[PDB]
């Protein structure tokens, strides 16, 4: 059972010492951030940790990380961590490994440039609209409102609009088809019954795959499965070139073998799981945000009103523009990095920056922990948009401050989220205010488990600047 | 069950229809090489099967072959198929892979040149006299020999001495704790209950390496670990550089990473397993050959006697004089080439002399079948050594005879294994003359299963030319 639980004393690394089978799972009752802040605390700069056989070894040298995120990523450090079985979802493009990811993210990159998602801010936009048509019936009736379904909504009305172009308002349609399976694709909690004990039972992952069990619903993969074939075939014969779907579809008419009609699948998954949730989770900090900091919510509402005055449409050139929205989502993002950690499987033996890496382990760097750390962050607990002023952003390293990581393999969609989400803060701060009630939870604390969601759910006052 | 089962009629491959879950295994029960014959008439050139699940290209141009041992070795066809739980056992060379094998092979390279086994060629001889002094008695006592034990005890022999320096009479010290081990490594039957087990339920290799279950006996490998721990830090403190062991040793003290301790270990085991009863099986083959063919037999001892009048000891210079001796050898292993196939995984898609193979596929070369082709046999079923005297050798691709494989991954002990058995028998045919009995299966049969042995065991009467 502690077959491999003495790599760390041999390699002279410190770490709590692992049980025999667990490793060191228990120490996940407090969950993954308490966790590495403390570890960082203890044992400083490097440490190793089991989860149950599988060695880990976190880095929190800025310069340790970019050899392992950008410099030899294409060598050594080019795949994340299994988790689960995954049926045909292994061909997307998060969980595809070394050459079929380097095909994958060669062709799926044209489709995240700039030029594409400023071909897509109208319609993006458009629900910005249906945002304060749902919200301002729920301020019209002064009850207290939860962020997280009219902010999940509104993400909802932006996947499918911006990936298959159905476009629908599913706050008042929670019975149609396409919203009632995409609301099931919910972001994997690690450390519930069924992860951990694919963690302390890695060798069940086959045993599973073979029954066809699957971490993404047999029946939701199957509807989209699907839909998609149903609305190419159909597509087929106009406006087009508009939403995701589209643009894959049109790669597959040109180096690297194109898509196939299962591959185009998977990733058009792969973008609905990746942005409903998470979008709606930040959107939602960053409202708790504005509330408990009405002066930076009316700073806000001030430089939108400028830029847009009149309550004027953004537009993406002014979003761009705006400076301490930027501000505001970056500093919500330190606090909330809803990744926590980034990884990466270390390919080969390796030494790095003076530090031999053993074949196997997987290379983990801390993001939450790193975005808290006193060393680098002045009063790391206090929401403090200023830290990312145009005076003061250039003293932040971007190997410690990585909301969607960092190299070849960071975030793809991270101009199109901070888009989408900068587009609704606009016209809900251009129409309404947020004040906390006394059902709002102050201070917010985080969950015990493995999703970096508030332990209880964001609810608060909303009245119409109107 | 049939997740894979598709493969090949898509990329328009003919082969035998597989069931589910067992693929096309049934077809084993008359055993590997039978099942190819057919196979190779059947469908000709290039066909697909699947062990399970697991599918498997079988090729015969001698162009492809050549591609795939030799050309892309290194860049695609790297590593053998993975065959049960391993343990420690990993870390032997042939079973290792990828860049872990390319280190053990280059640092285990010079441990095989004919230098060293030039060295050693006055060791093994010696057993060449002991096998007579044994062997003098069981004919003196005109009662039936027993081809395998007398020919296993004397590659114990060659075994213990040429490995660890450890020199016995293990037919007259079966009760010796190095032959009570080294006698229960027997080579696998990958068509015993055991290993076709795993063939249809792989997804277990790794629930029995967490419970330490291992292909290779638990108790032998710690008996030689320790044995060999042992003899080093004893052999510390004369002769020395006379066995393989010292060999690895002293490369231990030269740019590749020296040998560990285990993995020393773990080599020292691969060659007594690759050795032992290999070494005697062709042997026993060799001498049912000169039995039923008692003018080849003849011809053989006449050669020995100019070569070596009054039974003078072989050396390594007078053995590689020899050329009817090399030519029975090699038709014998036309016959009975030990390894049935050769196979190697597709790590990448690849393209090779105009045909797509997919990644994962085991690419399989099928010794037996291509050893008994009409299309480059003439009589092949018959034992006819003239095929490689000199005037007829040139007109035989390397590529259909392959006793050793080829490319950078063969048979690391070739010219080790082809001098031990011919001191064996220039020594034995000194002496001796083999003729059948009434016990004497004529014509001999292979067995069903795995292994390619006889189908009952070789037995014959000896008498001294003395
Ligand atoms: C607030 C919004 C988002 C955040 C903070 C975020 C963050 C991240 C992070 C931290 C990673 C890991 C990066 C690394 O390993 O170096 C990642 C990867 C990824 N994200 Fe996001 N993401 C967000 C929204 C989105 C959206 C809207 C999409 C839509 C397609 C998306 C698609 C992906 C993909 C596909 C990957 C894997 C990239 C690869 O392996 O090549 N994300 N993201
Ligand atoms: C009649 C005697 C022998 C025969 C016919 C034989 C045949 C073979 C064959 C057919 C292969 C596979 C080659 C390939 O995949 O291309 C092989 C590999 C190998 N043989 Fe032998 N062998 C014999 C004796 C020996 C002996 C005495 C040793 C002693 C060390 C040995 C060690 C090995 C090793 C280590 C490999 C794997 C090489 C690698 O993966 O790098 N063999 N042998
Ligand atoms: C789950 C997925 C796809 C992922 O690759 C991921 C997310 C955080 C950290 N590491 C990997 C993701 C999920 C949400 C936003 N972006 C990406
Ligand atoms: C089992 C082992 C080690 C092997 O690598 C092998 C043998 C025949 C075909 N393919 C691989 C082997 C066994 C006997 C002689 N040489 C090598």
């Amino acid at each position: 059972g502690t077959h491999s639980h003495g790599l760390f004393k041999k390699l002279g690394i410190p770490g709590p010492t692992p049980l025999p089978f667990l490793g060191n799972i228990l120490s996940y009752h407090k969950g993954f951030c308490m966790f590495d802040m403390e570890c960082h605390k203890k044992y400083g700069k490097v440490w190793g940790f089991y989860d149950g056989q599988q060695p880990v070894l976190a880095i929190t040298d800025p310069d340790m990380i970019k050899t392992v995120l950008v410099k030899e990523c294409y060598s050594v450090f080019t795949n994340r961590r299994p988790f689960g079985p995954v049926g045909f979802m292994k061909s997307a493009i998060s969980i595809a490994e070394d050459e079929e990811w380097k095909r994958l993210r060669s062709l799926l990159s044209p489709t995240f440039t700039s030029g594409k998602l400023k071909e897509m801010v109208p319609i993006i936009a458009q629900y910005g609209d249906v945002l304060v048509r749902n919200l301002r019936r729920e301020a019209e009736t002064g009850k207290p409102v939860t962020l997280k379904d009219v902010f999940g909504a509104y993400s909802m009305d932006v996947i499918t609009s911006t990936s298959f172009g159905v476009n629908i308002d599913s706050l008042n349609n929670p019975q149609d088809p396409f919203v009632e399976n995409t609301k099931k694709l919910l972001r994997f909690d690690f450390l519930d019954p069924f992860f951990l004990s694919i963690t302390v039972f890695p060798f069940l992952i086959p045993i599973l795959e073979v029954l066809n069990i699957c971490v993404f619903p047999r029946e939701v993969t199957n509807f989209l499965r699907k839909s998609v074939k149903r609305m190419k075939e159909s597509r087929l014969e106009q406006k087009h070139r508009v939403d995701f779907l589209q643009l894959m579809i049109d790669s597959q008419n040109s180096s690297h073998k194109a898509l196939s009609d299962l591959e185009l699948v998977a990733q058009s998954i792969i973008f609905i799981f990746a942005g409903y949730e998470t979008t709606s989770s930040v959107l939602s900090f960053i409202m708790y945000e504005l509330a408990t900091h009405p002066d930076v919510q009316q700073k806000l509402q001030e430089e939108i009103d400028a830029v847009l005055p009149n309550k004027a449409p953004p537009t993406y050139d002014t979003v761009l523009q705006m400076e301490y929205l930027d501000m505001v989502v970056n500093e919500t993002l330190r606090l909330f990095p809803i990744a926590m950690r980034l990884e990466r499987v270390c390919k080969k033996d390796v030494e790095i920056n003076g530090m031999f890496i053993p074949k196997g382990v997987v290379v983990m760097i801390p993001s939450y922990a790193l975005h808290r750390d006193p060393k680098y962050w002045t009063e790391p607990e206090k929401f403090l948009p200023e830290r990312f002023s145009k005076k003061n952003k250039d003293n932040i390293d971007p190997y410690i401050y990585t909301p969607f990581g960092s190299g070849p393999r960071n975030c793809i969609g991270m101009r199109f989220a901070l888009m989408n989400m900068k587009l609704a803060l606009i016209r809900v701060l251009q129409n309404f205010s947020f004040k906390p009630c006394k059902e709002t939870q102050i201070p917010l604390k985080l969950s015990l488990g493995g999703l970096l969601q508030p332990e209880k759910p964001v609810v608060l006052k909303v009245e119409s600047r109107d």
